[PDB]
C-alpha cells in the first residue's frame, strides 16, 4: 500500500475530527457548534504574538511551562480544525492559515524540536503536543512543505521513538499502558499518516492489542470489569474514558484499510462496554467513584466524561453487529434523555453533534438503567439500583488507595475513599453543581471520619499507599447486596472502623461497629452531606421540623427518622443521637485544583451524622436511606421490623429484610449471626423460598483457598444448583464448604433443597 491509500487515510482523519461531510444545512444545532468552533478560533486569534523575533506564540502561553506548550498547540491544532470546517468563519481564511503555519513553525523551532530535552511533565511532551501537532500536519497536509513535514515528524519521534512505551531517556522507560498506550498509538499513527510510514503505522496499531488483554493485577480491564489505571486508583470514568476514546477513533479510522486493527481479542474491548463503562454511567455521568483525581475540576466533570464517552459508544456501534448496534444506541439514547441537567449538545463539537443527530435519526428507543447490583470487586466500586436512585459506593483496601492526588488536582480528597455513600437521583447536579468546590471534605456522605485536620497531599500523591486492612468486598444475590469495609483511617492516626451496607431494591441499610482511633481526636460517620443548591428544602420530624436555622447544629430526639425534602428518607436504627446541620459553604474551584477559577461558589447542605466522641471504644452506628421516599413511607420506615438488624459488633453486621424474604451479612471473624456461621472473612446473601436456599457468597480478602458457611434455616440434604460440599457440624447443623482458590472477590450463587 501506498500514496493512495494515505491520501484517503488522511482525509478520513480530517472527516472525522472536523465533520464537514455531515454537517446539515440550516440545522441550529450543527449551528450552535459552528458557532463554538467560531468563538475558540476567534479568542485564540486574539491572543497571538504578533511581536517581531516572538518568543511566544501566543501572548498568555509561555513556551517554558509545558502545560502553556500544550495549549500551544491545541490552540494551532484547533485553528485547523476551524480552518478546514465548512461554515466556520476562519475556513479556508489564507491569513488565519498563515498565522497557523507560522505559529507550528516557531513553536518547533523555540522548543518543541529534535534537539530538546523534556523539562516537566512527560505527558506534555509524549502524548499533549503528539497528538496535536499530528492533528495538525494531517489538516495542513495540502499546505505544508516535505521540508515542514520532516520536521514536525521529527520531534515527534524525538519525544516517542515508541509508543509501546513512555518516558525520557534520562529516566527509564516503562510499558505505556492503558490510557497512555492509546494516546501514544493515536500521536504515531497520525504522524505515520502525515509522512507516509507504515512501519511506524503497523507498530503502532500492534500495540492496541494490550490495552484490552484481562489483568489479575496492576493496571488494565480485570475480569469483573473493573478497570485500573496508576495501580490502586479505580478509573473506569476517567483514564477507561480516554482508552474507549481514543479505540473508537482509531477503530473507525482505520476499518476498511490495509491497517484495519484484525486482532479477535478486541472483542474483549466490546464487551466493555456493557461490560465496564455502562454500569458506572448514571443518567449521563461517569461515576464520581470511578474518575479519581478529575473530580477536582470545574470543567472536565462526570458530564464531560460521560458525553464523551456516549460519542465513543456512538462512533463504535457503526461496526458492530445489527443487534450489538442497537442495544449500544438504545443505551446512549437513555443516558442522553434523562440527561435535562447537562444536554449533550450543548457546546457539542460538529463530530459529536453528527453523532448525537445519527443516533436520534434511527429512531432507536432509551434503554432505563437495570434496577439491582452491579459489582466490582477488583476495584473496590460496586453500584446499586433501583426507581429514582443509583446508589455508588467508595471503598479503598490493600489493593485500592484511599485517593489520588498529583499535578495540583485533588490534594483534599484523602477521605474520598473512606466508604462514601453517593446517592445519585434526579437531582442531576447533587455532584457538579459545586460540590466539590464547596463540600466538607471532612464529612463526605457515608463516610467514617477522624476529625484530625490532615495536610493536602497526606499519603502521597499518585495513591501510591493503600489502607493495610483486612478486607473490603461484596456480593448479591437478586435484589439484595452485601458490602462491607474495614476502614483504615488515611494520615496515620490509627482510626479503625467495620463499615457495612445492605442494599435492597429500595433502601440501603449501613452499619458500623468496631470504631476507635488513637489520635485523641472525635470520630464521626455521616448520614448524607446532601448539596441543597440555592434551597432551604425542609428537614421534617415526628416532631414537625428540624434545623431550620443555618449554621445551628440540631439533634433529633427519638421519633428516630427525617425526611429531607427533594431527596428521601434517614432513620436511625439505634438510640444514637443523630446530629442535623444546615449549612451554608463556600469555596472556590482553585481551592481544590491548582488550575480551578478564583470564583467563588456558594452552596448550602443538610450535614447528618454521629459523633462517636473521643477515645469511642468499639464505637458503632446504625441507621438507613430511602431515596426518593415520602415523608409518609419515611414515617412507617422502623415501623413492623421491615429492617430488622440482627447482629452489629465486631465480629459480625447482618440484616433482614422482612418483605424481600432475604437475609444478609458480612463477617470479620470465625462466628454466627443469628443462624447464619462462616468460618472466616464473608460477605453473603441468602432467601429460602419454600424447601429451597439460594445464597450468594464471596471470599472478600481475596487470598483464602476456602470458606465454611453454617447454614440457616433448618437442615439441607442436597445442592440443586451450584458448587459446594454439604456437611454436618458437632451441632448438628448443616454447613457448606466452598473452594474460593483464585475467586478474585468474586460472587459464587449457589441452590440447595432441604
Ligand atoms: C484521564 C486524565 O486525568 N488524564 C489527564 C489529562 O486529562 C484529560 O484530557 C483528555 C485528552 O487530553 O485527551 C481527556 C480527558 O477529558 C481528560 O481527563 C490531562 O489533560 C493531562 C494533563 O497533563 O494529564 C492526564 O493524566
Ligand atoms: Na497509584
Amino acid at each position: 500500500p501506498g500514496a493512495a491509500e494515505f491520501a484517503a487515510l488522511r482525509n478520513r482523519w480530517v472527516d472525522q475530527i472536523t465533520g464537514r461531510n455531515v454537517i446539515q444545512a440550516g440545522d441550529p444545532d450543527f449551528a450552535k457548534a459552528i458557532t463554538a468552533l467560531n468563538n475558540k478560533a476567534a479568542d485564540s486569534l486574539a491572543k497571538l504574538d504578533a511581536a517581531a523575533g516572538r518568543t511566544s506564540v501566543f501572548t498568555d502561553l509561555s513556551l517554558a511551562k509545558d502545560a502553556e506548550m500544550v495549549t500551544t498547540y491545541t490552540r494551532l491544532s484547533q485553528l485547523a480544525t476551524a480552518w478546514a470546517t465548512p461554515t466556520a468563519a476562519v475556513f479556508g481564511d489564507a491569513a488565519v492559515l498563515a498565522a497557523i503555519k507560522a505559529g507550528l513553525a516557531d513553536a518547533n523551532t523555540l522548543c518543541y524540536n529534535d534537539r530538546k530535552e523534556e523539562v516537566g511533565n512527560w505527558w506534555s511532551w509524549e502524548i499533549g503536543v503528539p497528538r496535536a501537532l499530528a492533528d495538525a500536519m494531517v489538516l495542513l497536509h495540502a499546505e505544508l512543505s516535505a521540508a515542514e513535514r520532516t520536521a514536525y515528524c521529527a520531534a515527534i519521534d524525538h519525544f516517542v521513538p515508541d509508543p509501546w512505551l513512555q518516558f525520557p531517556p534520562k529516566r527509564g522507560k516503562i510499558t505505556s499502558v492503558g490510557a497512555n498506550r492509546v494516546d501514544l498509538c493515536q500521536g504515531i499513527i497520525i504522524r505515520s499518516l502525515a509522512g507516509e510510514d507504515p512501519t511506524k503505522l503497523n507498530h503502532a496499531v500492534a500495540g492496541l492489542s494490550q490495552v484490552w488483554q484481562y489483568v489479575t493485577s496492576g493496571d488494565g480491564i480485570f475480569r469483573d470489569g473493573s478497570f485500573i489505571q496508576h495501580s490502586t486508583t479505580p478509573y473506569t470514568g476517567s483514564y477507561g474514558v480516554v482508552l474507549l476514546t481514543g479505540l473508537s477513533k482509531l477503530f473507525s479510522l482505520l476499518g476498511g484499510t490495509a491497517f484495519e486493527v484484525s486482532d479477535p481479542t478486541r472483542s474483549i474491548f466490546f464487551d466493555a462496554v456493557e461490560g465496564s463503562f455502562a454500569p458506572v454511567m448514571i443518567n449521563g455521568a461517569m461515576a464520581d467513584a470511578v474518575r479519581g483525581r478529575s473530580i477536582s475540576r470545574e470543567a472536565n466533570t462526570g458530564y464531560d466524561l460521560g458525553a464523551s464517552a456516549i460519542e465513543a459508544i456512538l462512533l463504535l456501534a457503526r461496526a458492530m453487529d445489527p443487534a450489538t448496534a442497537a442495544r449500544w444506541r438504545g443505551l446512549c439514547a437513555g443516558w442522553i434523555a434523562r440527561d435535562t441537567y447537562r444536554p449533550i449538545l450543548n457546546s457539542a463539537s460538529v463530530p459529536r453533534t453528527a453523532l448525537v443527530k445519527q443516533l436520534e435519526a434511527t429512531g432507536v428507543a432509551p434503554v432505563a438503567e437495570a434496577t439491582g447490583h452491579k459489582l466490582f470487586p477488583a476495584m473496590d466500586r460496586t453500584m446499586h439500583r433501583g426507581p429514582g436512585w443509583a446508589l455508588s459506593l467508595a471503598l479503598s483496601s490493600n489493593r485500592i488507595a484511599w485517593y489520588e492526588c498529583g499535578n495540583g488536582e485533588n490534594n483534599r480528597g484523602y477521605h474520598t475513599g473512606s466508604g462514601m455513600t453517593y446517592f445519585y437521583t434526579s437531582d442531576l447536579g447533587q455532584y457538579d453543581d459545586a460540590f466539590w468546590a464547596t463540600a466538607n471534605y471532612n464529612r463526605l456522605p457515608g463516610i467514617t471520619v477522624d476529625t484530625t485536620p490532615l495536610p493536602d497531599k497526606v499519603e502521597g500523591q499518585w495513591g501510591a499507599a493503600v489502607p493495610a486492612d483486612e478486607w473490603s468486598g461484596a456480593t448479591a444475590l437478586g435484589e439484595v447486596a452485601a458490602v462491607g469495609q474495614h476502614l483504615v483511617g488515611p494520615g496515620r492516626t490509627g482510626l479503625t472502623a467495620r463499615k457495612s451496607w445492605f442494599v435492597s431494591g429500595d433502601v440501603t441499610v449501613c452499619l458500623g461497629a468496631d470504631i476507635s482511633t488513637a489520635s485523641g481526636a472525635k470520630v464521626e460517620t455521616i448520614v448524607d452531606h446532601r448539596n441543597l443548591h440555592q434551597g432551604s428544602n425542609t428537614l421534617t420530624t415526628a416532631a414537625g421540623t428540624i434545623a431550620g436555622t443555618a449554621g445551628t447544629v440540631e439533634v433529633l430526639g427519638d421519633g428516630r427518622w427525617v425526611h429531607l425534602e427533594g431527596f428521601g428518607g434517614y432513620a436511625m436504627l439505634d438510640d444514637s443521637p443523630l446530629h442535623v446541620l444546615r449549612e451554608t459553604r463556600s469555596g472556590s474551584w482553585s481551592g481544590v485544583n491548582i488550575n480551578g477559577s478564583a470564583t467563588v461558589q456558594q452552596r448550602n447542605f443538610a450535614t447528618l451524622y454521629v459523633n462517636h466522641g473521643v477515645g469511642p471504644v468499639a464505637g458503632s452506628y446504625a441507621y438507613m436511606v430511602a431515596p426518593g421516599a415520602s415523608v409518609d413511607l419515611t414515617r412507617k420506615l422502623l415501623e413492623g421490623n421491615k429492617y430488622s438488624v440482627i447482629r452489629n459488633d465486631a465480629t459480625a453486621q447482618s440484616v433482614e429484610f422482612k418483605t424481600a424474604k432475604t437475609t444478609a451479612a458480612t463477617f470479620w471473624k470465625p462466628g454466627m449471626a443469628g443462624d447464619l456461621g462462616a468460618s472466616g472473612p464473608a460477605c453473603v446473601v441468602f432467601s429460602r423460598h419454600g424447601n429451597e436456599l439460594s445464597l450468594a457468597v464471596s471470599e472478600p480478602t481475596q487470598k483464602a483457598a476456602g470458606l465454611t458457611l453454617t447454614l440457616p434455616e433448618g437442615t439441607w440434604s442436597s445442592v440443586l444448583e451450584g458448587a459446594g460440599t454439604l456437611g454436618t457440624d458437632a451441632d448438628g447443623r448443616s454447613t457448606l464448604t466452598l473452594d474460593t482458590t483464585g475467586l478474585s472477590g468474586k460472587t459464587k450463587l449457589i441452590k440447595l433443597k432441604r
